[PDB]
């Protein structure tokens, strides 16, 4: 689709970056975002950093947005998806963190679709 191709191939503009900031702030404000606002502390999760190959959190993404790290929407989506995939990989499905990942990713998907639509 056009949105698929734009996501992979069209460099993020300054207008795109304002949209990414809005998406990120929406995630940070969500009631279920608190487990993901800052990196996992090793004291909450034995072996976390040996198990999880590419840790990610919303504060690291915020730093990257502010530094204009992302060149393509795909890269921003990849970092956000690491947050949820890492959480579901490390934790059992009855963990409250796993539950938060399910809800927050669903919200992200809604906001992401809105952002993609706005790029045209
Ligand atoms: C296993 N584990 N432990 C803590 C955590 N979040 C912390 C950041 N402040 C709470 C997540 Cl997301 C997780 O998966």
């Amino acid at each position: 689709s056009t949105e698929d191709a734009m996501t992979v191939l069209t460099p993020l503009t300054e207008k795109d970056y304002e949209g990414l900031k809005r998406v990120l702030r929406s995630l940070q404000a969500h009631k279920m975002a608190w487990p993901f606002l800052e990196p996992v502390d090793p004291n909450d999760a034995p072996d976390y950093y040996g198990v999880i190959k590419e840790p990610m959190d919303l504060a690291t993404m915020e730093e990257r947005v502010q530094r204009r790290y992302y060149e393509k929407l795909t890269e921003f989506v990849a970092d956000m998806t690491k947050i949820f995939d890492n959480c579901r990989y490390y934790n059992p499905s009855d963990s409250p963190f796993y539950q938060c990942a399910e809800v927050l990713e669903s919200f992200f998907v809604q906001k992401l679709k809105g952002f993609k639509a706005s790029r045209s």
